[PDB]
Formats: C-alpha cells, structure tokens, sequence
C-alpha cells in the first residue's frame, strides 16, 4: 500500500515517455497538476504548462522539471527479425546488456531484450573492453523483418526501460526508473498544491518540459512561451554516497537535503537568486548542500537565455544510479525540495524581483 505521496511517484515513474514521445506522462502530470492551476496550456513541442495566480500583476516565477525519460527508439529492423535502435538520451553501454524494454507501438506494446555478441565468441581483450552500443540489437523473438512489421514494429518507435516501482525497507528510499526526472515534474505538482491554500504575491507555473535530455529543447520554446522573470531548474543531481566515491569527486549525500546548483555546464547560477534561496533554507530551517555538476546541464540553461535574461537557480535531488533502469532516491530530500522553492515564492513579490534582477537603481521602472 503506497500513500498519496508515493502513488504519484509511481504513477509520474511508470508513464513512458522518452524525448519527442512524452504524451503519457504529460497526461499524467496533468491530470494531478491542474487542480491547482487556473490555466493549463503547452507549447508547440508538448511541454506542459500551469499557471497558478497568487497576484495579478505579480513576477512570473518558472518551476521546470522535464517530462521525458532516456531511451531508445527503432531504427531498423533485420532481416531475421531483431531490432536495431538509436540512444535517445545520453546512456553508458555498461549498464544496457540483459535489460527488458518495452517497445511501444502502433499495434501495442512488445517486450524485448537488450543483447550483443555471447563472450565466449569475443576475444580475450575485446571481453574485457565495453560493448559498443551501436553493436547491440534487440530481441522480441521474431524470426524475419516481415514478422516484426506484422506485430506493428516499426522504426520510430519509442522504446522504454522496463522497472517496477519498489519501496525499499527503509520507505524513505525509493527505487524506479526516471527518477530523472519524474521528481522534479513531482515537485512542480507540489509546490503549486502548498501554493493553493497559502498566499504569494506572484503568478508561478509549474512546467513539464519536453526533450530536456537531448538539448533542454522544450525549456527554451516552454521559456518562450511564458517569459518569465524568474525560474527554478528543478531535476535530479548525482549522489557521491555509494562504495568507491571520494569527496572530491562527489559531495552530495542522499538525505541530507535538496542540492543549490551553484554551477553546471548549462548555466553559473545567479548569485542574487542564489542566494535569496539560500537565506530562505536557512530561516526555515531547512536542511539543503552545496553542488556544481561540470558536465552537466539543466533546463534552466536553456531558459535563462530567454528574451532579455531570467536570473534563475538549478535545485536538485542527489539520486543515485540516474540514466539506468532503476534510480534510487530519498523522500526527505523531495518534500525538502518542495518546502524551499514554496517559502521561496513566498517571498517573491515585484519588488524582490526587480532587486534580485537590476542591482544598480531604477529597478522598478
Ligand atoms: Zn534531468
């Protein structure tokens, strides 16, 4: 039995939803957003946008999470009837041999299994060197291109990794595929639920963008399409907590709080907003860490370059084995997640903005 908290959780992490393909889990996110939204819309690209009111001609505050998932998608079908297919989504070929996808087509879903070349066939070296992803095929045990065609395959198809939802002894941690970043799409929800029975002198939107991981894509034509004044990045980061990982190399630990992104490769946080934030967590008490994540983005990359700039912040929940078929994360560091970005907005009136934005005088003009 899962509470309301977490039957949201599984339901965001079971929709299938990979970049270009995130109908699904859009309707999913919709169908538990909009009871707190005035307005839901989308861009021209399917991200999902709800509006929430707080003052009429209040600052408009972004919440982004993103709607899609890393996948696969067909490309070609063999003559013996496997299935040949491109990474949509950056993924290590160590972590794909003997998995189970889910192929979604038109015909209905078909279940297949990653594979490649046995080891014995491989030489010495060559077994000890990573599969290439380009040279892994898929199987559903079909047995000629014709077959595969016939049971509705075809390329284009989205495939999805398959995982079930599981809950751990210790129920605060959780274990389930997209945790990047069906969270974050979580925490949009949240925060505009606390935003229903609280009041906040700005207008916020909750956002679902799509192809967040082939180019934050729909941050920028989602960004476009609400030019807001301010805007939270929100997704998962990478835990450092596991066997074999040093400080330096990663920080952050699992339950230890909501990570403040002070850089990445997609954006150096904006320090007036950095640290509004950070005073926020402080005088509420809420427990949060420090983070930059150097080869990594976020779709705050994509929206701050919007029209004229949006100071914004990246806040993230340390999650460990992130662009696998099953990601493990803590509950406490999701509700704290959602407890900042709520004070926060609190706090966000016009005249806050225009500070934290012009910092030379005339702010207000
Ligand atoms: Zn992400």
């Amino acid at each position: 039995k899962l509470d309301e908290t977490l039957t949201m959780l599984k339901d965001l992490t079971d929709a299938k939803g990979i970049p270009g393909n995130e109908r699904e889990v859009r309707q999913v996110m919709k169908s538990y957003i909009e009871p707190f939204a005035d307005e839901v819309t989308t861009d021209r690209l399917g991200s999902l946008i709800a509006k929430k009111t707080g003052a009429e001609n209040g600052p408009k505050i972004m919440i982004a999470g993103h709607l899609d998932e890393v996948g696969f998608m067909v490309t070609q079908i063999t003559d013996k009837g496997f299935i040949r297919f491109q990474t949509v989504g950056g993924w290590w070929a160590q972590v794909m041999l003997a998995q189970r996808v889910t192929i979604v087509t038109k015909k209905g879903e078909i279940t297949g299994v990653i594979g490649s070349k046995p080891p014995h066939i491989l030489s010495p070296e060559a077994r000890k060197k990573s599969v290439e992803i380009k040279d892994m095929f898929i199987d559903i045990g079909a047995s000629s291109r014709e077959e595969a065609l016939e049971w509705g395959v075809l390329p284009g198809d989205m495939i999805v990794p398959h995982f079930e939802f599981t809950v751990m002894n210790n129920e605060k941690f959780l274990l389930a595929k997209a945790w990047d970043n069906r969270i974050g799409c979580a925490i949009a929800i949240d925060v505009l639920r606390n935003l229903q029975n609280t009041d906040h002198p700005n207008i916020v939107y909750g956002v679902g963008t799509v192809q967040e991981e082939v180019g934050l894509r729909g941050a920028k034509t989602a960004a476009h399409t609400i030019q807001p004044d301010i805007a939270f990045g929100v997704d998962v980061g990478i835990a450092g907590d596991t066997p074999g990982i040093s400080e330096k190399e990663a920080q952050s630990k699992m339950g230890k709080g909501p990570q403040i992104i002070v850089y990445d490769a997609s954006m150096v946080s904006h320090k007036g907003l950095r640290d509004a934030v950070v005073a926020t967590a402080e005088e509420a008490g809420i427990p949060y860490q420090f983070d930059a994540i150097a080869g990594g983005g976020t779709d705050s990359g994509a929206i701050h370059l919007t029209a004229n700039g949006v100071p914004a912040l990246s806040i993230t929940i340390a999650t460990r084995y992130i662009h696998t078929h099953a990601a493990m994360l803590h509950r406490d560091d999701y509700e704290n997640a959602v407890k900042l970005i709520t004070e926060v907005i609190k706090k966000l009136d016009r005249k806050t903005v225009d500070e934290i934005t012009y910092q030379e005088g005339g702010s207000h003009h």
